[PDB]
């Protein structure tokens, strides 16, 4: 049986000709305007936000022509202020497909107290993430559409609820979403029912986000268990400046690059990481120079990063199955 299939997967690198039409199949200022600003409001939980937003997305997936199936994981937890809810997001290509590659931002903001009219929002931390696997389904739609006949491999979309912790980063004031995913992944088996297959088996790899939106980021490369992958945005990231499908940059500063190994950072993905699946994290190093500040806003961000950064995957996503 396949679960260790998984482990021999490379990908269908494309050409110019292909590779030109969606560098220019994608417009950050219909993201900016569609996916991303209806959603720069307070969106951590318990809030009026937190629905504004989540609902904003659904629609803004199955309004779409390609094929995805959505469901919301929903429970109770311990807050540091009693038992607040929580809502986990989960768009799915495929869903009797049983391996796939998944992208998942964190939905929620920050809470923090209110003391006058300024409260926080987080563009970068993060809804510029989402905004992006929001455009990188748009932009390359039919491409995704077409693929029911129907080995079994897709496409999830993830957007945890409940990444930070409410006064105090802990082990047990944080995550929520996440952890709450995993065993729930962990329990369920696919194949229905496939006896020593659940649901952690058939995902290929994690995708995870955070800080996105700055000028000038870093991404380290974390887990050698995927940086063999890492280099397809070493790879990415130049076959591709060099033929300028890139504004407003140069390759004398990349931010795909390789040194900062085996390192202590800790976002959603952890406990998933910690059931041995393959990770990939990607996330400005250092913060942005504005990471919680109230100033974490839309003023500091630039279209130009978000973009050259939106195209890329949307080839790896690609090269990946087998476009
Ligand atoms: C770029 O790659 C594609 C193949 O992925 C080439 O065009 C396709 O070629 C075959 C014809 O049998 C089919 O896969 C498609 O019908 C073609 N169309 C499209 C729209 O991709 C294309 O010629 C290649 N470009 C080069 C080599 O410059
Ligand atoms: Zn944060």
């Amino acid at each position: 049986a396949w679960t260790q299939e998984k482990n021999h997967h490379q990908p269908a690198h494309l050409n110019s000709s292909s590779l030109q039409q969606v560098a220019e199949g994608t417009s950050i200022s219909e993201m900016w305007q569609n996916d991303l600003r209806p959603l720069l409001i307070e969106r951590y939980p318990g809030s009026p936000g937190s629905y504004s937003a989540r609902q904003h997305i659904m629609q803004r997936i199955q309004r779409l022509q390609a094929e995805w199936v959505v469901e919301v994981d929903t429970f109770l937890s311990r807050t540091p202020y009693g038992y607040r809810s929580f809502s986990n997001i989960i768009s799915t290509l495929n869903p009797e497909a049983k391996r796939h590659l998944v992208l998942a931002c964190h939905y929620d903001s920050k809470y923090f107290p209110r003391w006058d009219s300024r409260v926080f929002v987080g563009a970068t931390d993060s809804a510029v993430p989402c905004a992006m696997m929001l455009e990188l389904a748009r932009a390359l739609d039919k491409k995704l559409h077409s693929l029911k006949d129907v080995p079994d491999l897709s496409l999830r979309l993830i957007f945890f609820d409940g990444e930070e912790a409410f006064h105090h980063w802990s082990p047990q004031d944080s995550l929520y979403g996440s952890r709450h995913l995993a065993q729930k992944m962990a329990s369920s088996p696919h194949p229905p029912g496939s006896r020593g297959t659940n649901q952690l088996d058939g995902m290929d790899l994690l995708v995870l986000l955070d800080l996105i939106g700055a000028a000038n980021p870093t991404f380290p490369n974390f887990f050698p268990k995927t940086t063999r992958w890492f280099n397809r945005l070493q790879a990415i990231e130049k076959e591709l400046y060099e033929l300028g499908l890139l504004k407003d940059h140069s390759l004398e500063r990349k931010y795909f690059q390789n040194f900062g190994y085996g390192n202590i950072i800790q976002d959603d993905h952890i406990p998933f990481l910690r059931k041995g699946v393959p990770v990939l994290h990607l996330i400005a190093s250092p913060f942005p120079e504005v990471w919680h500040t109230m100033d974490d806003n839309e003023e500091n961000l630039h279209a130009s990063t978000i973009d050259n950064l939106n195209k890329i995957i949307q080839v790896f996503v690609l090269e990946y199955l087998h476009l």
